[PDB]
């Protein structure tokens, strides 16, 4: 019944027996196959999972192996090598949570240097990039969770206010980590790293404190909590030059 | 700044402006024009946005709009007939709360029935697409979860422990909403829905008290309550069949 503790040891044997399995199902098709996630960085824990990654010549090719035996659980993605470096390039509002995998890779088998171009790929992405994300984020996550809370500071339900609560600080820590050029460690890991960065936005301190301490009964503390940071955003913004378009009513 | 607060009357009024301005752009390329979200439902608040999506006739288009303009939000999709059909038949593991906006669509301009024609294909999936989205999530995101607390019992880190709960809740609830066909109605109502329903595993009602009261700073408590849900839920399935495959170490 769920995950049982394993070793470092125990989960490179399995990393091994599916490479060997990989290579006698696809053959020279094969590019590269590398380990990624806390086994690839090494510092899987007792409970942790496997997530390996494979590079493929067949073009075009994506699909994904994922499966428990009731004691584990592995997941191995199959992707060509255009559509991981295109994905290695593209910037999106949770990209500080997703593109680290690409920073820590564990090589197990490479006939070109594959594994070490999309690291070149991941960590030379234009600013411009970074920027549009950032913009995006405001307008896709941040403006429309201000309308969620502001609704329910008049109308309810304050039963959803602690988990829009920790959904409005992880969008913030992809803004700073957006800014900053900074893909968090692991997921459990994020606030905890948003809050050591420079250039924070105004209330955003605070705001985390809530959520990582566990206290979001005091639906008043927290709507004035969210409504500060949001004030910080607006000056933040405007410090850094993420300048969102507003002048028009309808942009197509 | 912000959201400002607007009148239903108001919004429909954006709305008909935008739908002018999708007739003169693509003529009759447009198949039809809808409102979903909570102004499709006339239960938009004073600080809600506005969410449209329109048919076209032109194979193998999809594209968006999403903009504010400092006092309003909006977002309009463009689909293509088949390629909305086919996401409208889609299962995924969060289909409990993507597509309810399948089930309550305001027509505004619909040149062939179209619009009921989604409704109809949304709400006629068959029953193996929920049984294997069900399975999808016990290992992809249930399983996932139960290693990041069990590592966090022995290795820390507790102040992820509050933002894991909340998520380990939602998906609770996407399992609940996959087995009863249930699309929840917006996202700030997807707990009160789950735990309302009848055949709930067992310790799901007790955890999600502490999501919708915010009282996650107990971190021992909510360890115990992840855990008592993680066994309700390997019996849940037992009693529903719905078998997890175990018998194979490298199923590829
Ligand atoms: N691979 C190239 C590229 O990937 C794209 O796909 C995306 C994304 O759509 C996909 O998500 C997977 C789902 O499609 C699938 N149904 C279930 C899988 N579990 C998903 O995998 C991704 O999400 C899980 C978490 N939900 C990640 O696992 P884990 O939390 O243990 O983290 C391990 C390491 O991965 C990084 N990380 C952490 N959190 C995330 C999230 N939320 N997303 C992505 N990466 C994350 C972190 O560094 C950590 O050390 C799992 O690793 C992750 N793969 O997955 C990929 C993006 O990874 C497209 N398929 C396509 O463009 C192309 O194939
Ligand atoms: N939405 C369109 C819809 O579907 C079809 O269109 C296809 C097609 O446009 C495209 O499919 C890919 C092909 O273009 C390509 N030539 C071969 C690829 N194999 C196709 O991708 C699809 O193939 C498999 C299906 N067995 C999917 O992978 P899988 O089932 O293992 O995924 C399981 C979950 O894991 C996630 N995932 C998948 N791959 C990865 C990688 N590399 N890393 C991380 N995560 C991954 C995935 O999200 C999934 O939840 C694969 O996902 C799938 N894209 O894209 C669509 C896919 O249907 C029809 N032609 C079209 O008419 C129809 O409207
Ligand atoms: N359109 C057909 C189909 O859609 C697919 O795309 C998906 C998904 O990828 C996409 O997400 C959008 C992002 O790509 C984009 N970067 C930002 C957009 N905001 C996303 O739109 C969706 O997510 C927001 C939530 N941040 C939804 O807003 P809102 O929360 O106010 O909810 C309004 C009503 O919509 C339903 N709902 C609720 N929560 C969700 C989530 N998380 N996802 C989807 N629907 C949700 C609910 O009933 C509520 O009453 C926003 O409405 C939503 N569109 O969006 C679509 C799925 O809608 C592919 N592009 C492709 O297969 C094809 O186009
Ligand atoms: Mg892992
Ligand atoms: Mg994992
Ligand atoms: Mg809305
Ligand atoms: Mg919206």
């Amino acid at each position: 019944n769920g995950p049982i503790i394993m070793t470092r040891e125990e989960r490179m044997k399995i990393v091994h027996e599916i490479k060997e399995r990989i290579l006698d199902k696809y053959g020279d098709d094969v590019k590269a196959i590398g380990v990624y996630g806390s086994l690839g960085r090494q510092t899987d824990g007792p409970y942790s999972d496997i997530e390996m990654m494979c590079v493929m010549s067949t073009e075009e090719a994506e699909f994904s192996h994922e499966w428990t035996t009731g004691e584990w659980k592995v997941e191995v993605n199959f992707d060509s090598e255009e559509i991981l470096l295109d994905y290695a390039s593209q910037v999106e509002s949770d990209w500080p949570l997703t593109h680290g995998q690409f920073f820590s890779i564990l090589p197990i088998y490479d006939s070109g240097g594959y594994l070490e171009k999309v690291y070149q790929t991941a960590k030379s992405v234009e600013a411009q990039k970074f920027h549009d994300a950032i913009c995006a984020l405001i307008v896709e996550e941040l403006f429309e969770y201000a309308g969620k809370w502001r609704n329910i500071r008049v109308q309810g339900p304050t039963t959803f206010l602690p988990s829009l609560t920790v959904q409005v600080a992880m969008a913030g820590a992809m803004l700073i980590g957006l800014h900053h050029r900074i893909c968090y460690t692991t997921s459990a890991s994020v606030l905890t790293e948003a809050v050591k960065q420079s250039d924070l936005p105004s209330g955003y301190d605070h705001l985390c404190q809530f959520v990582m301490s566990g206290q979001l009964s005091d639906s008043e503390k927290l709507l004035e909590s969210l409504e500060n940071f949001w004030n910080g955003i607006q000056e933040w913004t405007e410090r850094h030059g993420y300048i969102v378009d507003v002048s028009k009513r309808i942009p197509f």
